[PDB]
């Protein structure tokens, strides 16, 4: 990758979510971060020799190991598409935080990051898309903006 | 007033794959076609065929995509905004893809996700979701929020 993408997974719920996540991730070279607990054990079927996985402990851990990080808040009160920001600086450390599949994100992160905040775009008739859809959309999209550099 | 998407499952295997499918449909006001056989018992605008041969003869004038990794340009390659327009985005079933013949016979219409030698394919709900959110993307959203 020369656009550095990470995709951050909180307490993730469902393996087969992950796994999918984590297939995404191989496929376009994009670090998989997963903050602790997780809903499974990582020797879970469901859920890898060519993904970079990186386990935390903390959000509050990856957000000291990354000082410099550029983080996006990917949830529902977000008030601007994901499409709406750049994500082609090739010095950054481009993050995408996403939250639980049935709770999302600390609450208290999403109202002090409001202006990094982004929303996929929806009916009414949902409540929200599968979280690994939602992840794979989030990465093309930085890909297709990066004319998918490194990719076939 | 909108633009008609339309996403088509051939012989869907895995309910899973098809039920997140449904839901990204009703999410985008997207039409889901599914091609029987499935490989399971049975606000989103669900379609059942007995063959894509069914889906191409009831929609003659639709302009129908396929994806595929024997495509040789991504599916942004396209414009999805026509407002006059039926369009299909057709995939194929989780472990064997779509009928080659098919593929062979349209390969100017074959759209292929990038992506690293890693990997053999994203995941099919994944994939499709990717391919409704590019055509929103090219509307900007409209009429969705
Ligand atoms: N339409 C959407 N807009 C922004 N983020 C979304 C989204 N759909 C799913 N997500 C992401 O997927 C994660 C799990 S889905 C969580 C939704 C849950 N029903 C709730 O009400 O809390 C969310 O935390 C968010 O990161
Ligand atoms: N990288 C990619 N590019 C284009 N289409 C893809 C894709 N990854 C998955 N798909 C779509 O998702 C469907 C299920 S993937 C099944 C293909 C299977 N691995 C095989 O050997 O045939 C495919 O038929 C295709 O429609």
């Amino acid at each position: 990758n020369i656009v550095a993408l990470h995709v951050v997974l909180y307490q993730p719920e469902i393996p087969a979510n992950t796994g999918n996540i984590a297939r995404t991730c191989a496929a376009t070279n994009t670090t998989l971060h997963l903050i602790r607990p997780l809903g499974f054990s990582t020797d879970d079927k469901m859920l890898w020799e060519f993904v970079n996985v990186v386990y935390h402990d903390s959000l509050e851990e990856l957000f000291e190991a990354y000082k410099k990080g550029k983080f996006f808040f990917i949830t529902k009160f977000g008030q601007q598409p994901h499409t709406s920001f750049d994500y082609t600086d090739l010095d950054e450390d481009y993050f995408f935080v996403f939250g639980r599949e049935t709770s999302g994100l600390p609450k208290d992160l999403i109202q002090n990051n409001m202006d990094r905040c982004l929303r996929l775009p929806m009916t009414e008739h949902v409540r929200s898309l599968n979280l690994s859809n939602t992840a794979a959309i989030l990465v093309y999209e930085a890909l297709r903006q990066q004319n998918y550099r490194d990719l076939k």
